[PDB]
């Protein structure tokens, strides 16, 4: 890693610039521990997250330092302020909802982007980590649409977490892998259908809770599916909801564990 | 709360020999404790009192318990009789309830008799009938526990505790989280009459089974896991029943174990409600 000084980052970034990049400023995104800047180190574009807490700086620190692999986002350095590499694709979330203009993300490249994200995944899960905040927003996607992991600040060898990802036992406080393949399937359900994990305004507000609609009858697989993509093939589709589904599982025993997923996201596209 | 006495700080000191934290046994005024505070021994107009001491919020969750007890009275819950806010901490007192908790019960604390199976059947139609006055008076209770179900000398169970209830429904979920007895819904921030009715299950298991809801060095480490190992029959209801009773029918015990499972489940609205948890505890 490097040191940047904070002087360097505060002029990189247009002075943090909190405006959105499509009004000119160097925001491009934002969550509950956060906000991330597009910063300019001379010829080279970098990610400069903002903290907005120590504890889970040094940690994405530790947790960086032990774990790098191809479908992590990369760590360059820090100063509170971490810097990455740039990611130019964005965020899974923010593809999946069309922002700023892209077209939507193909099935194939959703399957491809389920497949980059286990493996990132599993390279934790082998490593004896546990990320405990895999959300769509934390999948990062580089210019190939590659998909990459970050948000390490949560990770670990006081319950936290993203209420609309978290497993039952997350919630009641238990540590545990098993807890990442259940949030993965919320992130399955998102690449799926398009829709976000909660929304206030929805019946039912957690995506989560479609599983239960599917099988109880009152909706299908094909009300769900994302309208925007036009190479989904049933079977490869309902495939992929046969893997979120079995992440979902309420009992995390009863969950797959990341190798499987991954064998049956390739078999999904086998 | 115009409906209960106010008593002074200084009386309730002399009373419980100045808030006297050794055990009865020992002759002491401790009886138990909780997340609410302690509970002492004391005494009004030459009558055993149960005092408990609590220990911004504090004093809404005092309120609260107040105006709860204030609506609600009912055979299935505990009878305030005044409150203490004079003195440097403040102080609900009740009626005694001389069989203590549930869980005192349960674990045999001081070497007492274990419950029967028949006044664990009582015990839980009771405390579900006081769940259903709640609940049929619009209140939701939110920390429905075997430490707040108390036992007169009847064994009569009564719910206490209501310094979290509330009396309004919400569904809106928290962003970001920042449980031995909650629901995942009620972990997500749902204030539901429903949360109430999984609590109610886990009491239920602790009943059929003597065991804690949480035992660090027991696998499962919480008791609400064991349906797991039931349905894929790595154990039996049998396997689990508490070995400390005697007149216990196994076509009673599963009946209850039943109704604990539905109470269990994990979605809201497959959960029977009070009245159908009422009926199937008759049932069994
Ligand atoms: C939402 O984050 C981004 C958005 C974009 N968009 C911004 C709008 O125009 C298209 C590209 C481009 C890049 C990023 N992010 C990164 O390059 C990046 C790199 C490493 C970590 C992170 C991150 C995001 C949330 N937690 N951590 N983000
Ligand atoms: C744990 O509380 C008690 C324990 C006992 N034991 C204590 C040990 O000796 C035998 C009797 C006897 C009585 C009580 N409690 C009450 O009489 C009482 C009455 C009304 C409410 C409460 C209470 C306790 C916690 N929340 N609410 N407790």
């Amino acid at each position: 890693f490097h040191s940047f000084s904070f002087y360097e980052l505060k002029n990189v970034t247009n002075n943090f610039d909190e405006r959105p990049i499509s009004v000119g400023g160097n925001k491009m995104g934002e969550g509950g521990f956060g906000v991330v800047y597009k910063g300019y180190v001379n010829n080279t574009t970098v990610a400069v997250k903002k903290l907005a807490l120590k504890q889970q700086f040094d940690q994405e620190i530790k947790v960086m330092a032990k774990c790098q692999h191809e479908n992590l986002v990369e760590l360059l350095g820090f100063s509170l302020c971490l810097v990455y590499v740039y990611m130019p694709n964005g965020s899974l979330l923010d593809r999946l909802s069309c922002l700023d203009g892209t077209p939507p993300l193909s099935w194939h490249m959703r399957c491809k982007i389920a497949q980059g994200a286990a493996n990132g995944i599993n390279f934790l899960h082998e490593n004896h980590h546990i990320h405990r905040n895999i959300k769509s927003a934390n999948i990062l996607l580089d210019e190939a649409f590659t998909a990459k992991i970050s948000d390490f600040g949560l990770a670990r060898a006081r319950i936290v977490g993203t209420t609309a990802y978290m497993a039952p036992e997350a919630l009641r406080g238990e540590i545990t892998p098993k807890s990442d393949i259940y949030s993965f399937g919320v992130v399955l359900l998102e690449i799926i259908t398009g829709l976000p994990a909660v929304d206030e305004h929805r019946e039912p507000q957690l995506l989560l809770d479609i599983k239960e609609e599917i099988e109880d009858e009152e909706k299908t697989i094909e009300d769900y599916i994302d309208k925007k993509m036009n190479d989904a093939d049933s079977t490869s589709v309902e495939a992929m909801y046969s893997v979120a589904s079995q992440c979902l599982h309420e009992k995390k025993n009863k969950r797959p564990d990341i190798k499987k997923v991954q064998q049956l996201l390739q078999e999904m596209t086998a």
